[PDB]
């Protein structure tokens, strides 16, 4: 996090990850469309030929203050291809907190494996313990007939029960519900040391 004394602004970063088209993009777009418009600022899309980012913050105008701060939100989408490791390390730089977004599709479990995986080891590598740090999982998807049950995709990606949540992005289940979770997780760290 960084605090910004002219502001009186915590500014807290959390990072959507997860394999290519597992639902990113989809949780930011929903959570950006439904937030007042007064208490948010642009959309920022970069994209490649191959890949994109999607970024944007938000001041949450319920949530009360902290020792007189209040508290700004910037949510952070993944890049997807292979070939992109160096940026998925740039954007985990700082993290406060994680959602790992998983496509509850059978054929995406190993995807899913793999990119929970390399959320792990780019967290070690920069200090960090993903059981230690403000982390929630979803499970996208469960609208699609090849959807996983949840007690195996709890048992491959979830095996120390850390808080789960179910979604079909496009719609907006769960979504909301995901990013509350890890926000308040988040918040209980920053009222501590
Ligand atoms: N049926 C269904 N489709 C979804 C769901 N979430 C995302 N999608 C679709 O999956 C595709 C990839 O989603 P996207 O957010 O772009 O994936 P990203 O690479 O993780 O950002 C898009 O065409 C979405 O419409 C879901 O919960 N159910």
């Amino acid at each position: 996090s960084f605090i910004n004394y002219s502001s009186r602004e915590i500014n807290c970063k959390i990072v959507y990850y997860g394999p290519g088209l597992c639902g990113k993009t989809t949780n930011l777009q929903y959570i950006y469309n439904k937030t007042a418009a007064e208490t948010k600022g642009k959309l920022i899309s970069l994209s490649t030929e191959t890949d994109r980012t999607l970024f944007f913050d938000f001041l949450p105008l319920s949530l009360g203050e902290i020792r007189g701060f209040k508290t700004r939100f910037h949510l952070y989408t993944v890049p997807g291809q292979v070939f992109y490791d160096a940026s998925r390390k740039l954007i985990l730089k700082g993290v406060d907190g994680v959602v790992f977004v998983a496509d509850s599709q059978i054929e995406r479990m190993e995807a899913n494996m793999e990119s929970l995986e390399n959320l792990r080891i780019n967290l070690a590598e920069q200090g960090y313990d993903l059981n230690k740090i403000p982390y929630v999982i979803q499970y996208n998807k469960r609208d699609l007939p090849n959807a996983v049950t949840v007690e195996e995709m709890r048992k491959a990606l979830n095996h120390r029960n850390i808080p789960e949540y179910q979604a079909v992005a496009p719609t907006g289940v769960g979504v909301f519900d995901t990013l509350k979770a890890v926000a308040k997780l988040v918040l209980t760290e920053l009222k501590k040391g």
